[PDB]
DNA sequence: TGGGGGCTT
DNA sequence: AAAGCCGCCC
């Protein structure tokens, strides 16, 4: 059907008519008529197409999409075949390997598996100019993504959130630490993986917390 | 073989 | 806000 999944549109609809958003889309479109922008128009909101807002249990949040051609497709750190898993997804794979013994490198970079399971693969800023990192930062995405988190926070229980990287962690000060389990760590990029990511064991810690709260855990190899 | 965050000034 | 300094696997 369309760009936004039913539940998501329904619950984020209140944002559409807000000036910050109007102008924002205005900005992005302009951008497009003058520069290559990722992810392409139809893919900016893939994260809403993967599962109903009502049954999202975990929220992995990154900063901006891959400013490289063929990478950014709507789900954070994910690349659709026949594109290979970029550094960030390789580092994520290294951890998963050690963290979850049942897990083995799946041979591709599509994260739709987790997504369909109830993992919101969000990103703070949803679009980026070709070959130019941080270009669409502070244009309105943050407030929109703030809106996403905000809602999820107010209307859910036991959401396990994974805030990877400083910019991502900024959102943490809007999550009720009592009802929701929050885990932080360095962004998986080569440039920042050694500062904590490697060894965090978020994935396992996640199934733990989720099982504890009486909810089916995640099958991290099912992707 | 160099392009892929985190913190300071 | 912009720019510099630093950091690092197979
Ligand atoms: O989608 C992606 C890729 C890299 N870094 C992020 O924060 N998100």
């Amino acid at each position: 059907m369309e760009f936004f999944g039913e539940s998501w549109k329904k619950h984020l609809s209140g944002e559409f008519g807000k000036p910050y958003f109007i102008k924002l889309m205005g900005f992005v479109a302009e951008e497009r008529k003058h520069y290559t922008v990722y992810p392409p128009p139809h893919q900016v909101f893939t994260w809403t197409q993967m599962c109903d807002i009502k049954d999202v249990k975990v929220v992995i949040l990154g900063q901006n999409p891959y400013h490289g051609p063929n990478q950014a497709h709507g789900l954070c750190f994910s690349v659709q075949r026949p594109v290979p898993p970029p550094p960030s997804l390789e580092n994520i794979y290294k951890e998963l390997s050690t963290d979850i013994e049942d897990f083995v490198h799946p041979g591709h970079g599509d994260l739709s598996g987790w997504a369909k399971q109830g993992v919101l693969l969000l990103n703070a800023v949803l679009t980026v100019r070709a070959h130019q990192a941080n270009s669409h930062k502070e244009r309105g995405w943050e407030q929109f993504t703030d809106a996403v988190v905000s809602w999820l926070n107010q209307n859910s229980n036991g959401l396990v959130f994974l805030l990877w990287g400083s910019y991502a962690q900024k959102k943490g000060s809007a999550i009720d630490r009592k009802r929701h389990h929050v885990l932080q760590t360095a962004h998986p990029s080569p440039r920042s993986v050694y500062r904590g990511f490697f060894g965090c064991r978020h994935f396992s810690k996640t199934n733990e917390l989720l099982q504890k709260s009486g909810k089916k855990p995640i099958d991290w190899k099912e992707l």
